[PDB]
């Protein structure tokens, strides 16, 4: 149940950039949530389980690739 | 600043497809967050600002297609 946090500019496409990346492997996720920071800035907050770790850690490499998104942070802490 | 309630399967797949038909029409989200209500269901919240009735009220319409999505509900907040 790991949460991940993806930061990217705030804009329009960048979000469906997000949820379509993660989409096109029907990455099935228990929550999606993105919220503006201050003003040019869209954080978002993806809550899923894990399985493999080859997918999670492709995973996040892959949102590198995203122009747009300034950093992934898998969001979990204490409880 | 009004919102909308979409309930579907607990799939990120259906969120990603709301959202593209969202920034499809030059949807502008504000916010949006989705939670597993019970078991094989997801409330998903969306904050967006408009104008328009004939948009605000043809999106929800559209929304009714969205394969999984049981209904939409106009989510807003008073004092």
């Amino acid at each position: 149940l790991v949460a991940i946090q993806v930061e990217a500019l705030d804009r329009h496409r960048l979000l469906s950039d997000v949820t379509r990346a993660l989409a096109d492997e029907k990455v099935n996720i228990l929550s999606a949530s993105v919220t503006t920071s201050g003003d040019r800035v869209a954080i978002s907050r993806f809550t899923f389980e894990m399985g493999d770790p080859k997918h999670l850690g492709h995973l996040l490499n892959a949102v590198r690739n995203v122009e747009g998104v300034y950093d992934v942070y898998r969001v979990t802490s204490a409880a």
